[PDB]
């Protein structure tokens, strides 16, 4: 697949938005994840035994992982789809070593998609959602396809 500049732009604005509290977004992001979808909780070792949202707000450990979480979308997304190069140690690690299905992949889009149209309606209309999430569908359509290089496919 491919977008078009003017998707890009939609998807760039936003995520312009977004780095003004990079922290705060990564925290607002898996907290979503683990409400909506509690088994992904389980993934993380350093913090699977947090039981409520006020122990995951209060967490320095998620804060942290949430923060290098965002750096390393916004650096994919900042590419316009030439992230051949950042894609490889990303799917190596998630595929070998933390073992994430594609499907928790699409629980996490459905994260970022929920918590910017939350926290940014003016710059996140129907347009700018169907920008972001046809880029999500490129992220997750290029990892699938290099788990299954590497021998997960899952
Ligand atoms: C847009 C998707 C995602 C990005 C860009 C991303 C990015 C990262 C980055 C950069 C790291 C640290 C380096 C590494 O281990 O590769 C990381 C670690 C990890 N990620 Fe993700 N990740 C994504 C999705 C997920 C999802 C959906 C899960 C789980 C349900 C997950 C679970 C983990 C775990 C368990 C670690 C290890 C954390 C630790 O060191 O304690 N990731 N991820």
């Amino acid at each position: 697949m491919v977008l078009s500049e003017g998707e890009w732009q939609l998807v760039l604005h936003v995520w312009a938005k977004v780095e003004a509290d990079v922290a705060g977004h990564g925290q607002d992001i898996f907290i979503r994840l683990f409400k909506s979808h509690p088994e992904t909780l389980e993934k993380f070792d350093r913090f699977k035994h947090l039981k409520t949202e006020a122990e995951m707000k209060a967490s320095e450990d998620l804060k942290k992982q949430g923060v290098t979480f965002l750096t390393a979308l916004g650096a994919i997304l900042k590419k316009k789809g030439h992230h051949e190069a950042e894609l490889k140690p990303l799917a190596q690690s998630h595929a070998t070593k933390h073992k994430i299905p594609i499907k928790y992949l699409e629980f996490i889009s459905e994260a970022i998609i929920h918590v910017l149209h939350s926290r940014h309606p003016g710059n996140f209309g129907a347009d700018a959602q169907g920008a972001m999430n046809k880029a999500l569908e490129l992220f997750r359509k290029d990892i699938a396809a290099k788990y299954k290089e590497l021998g997960y496919q899952g």
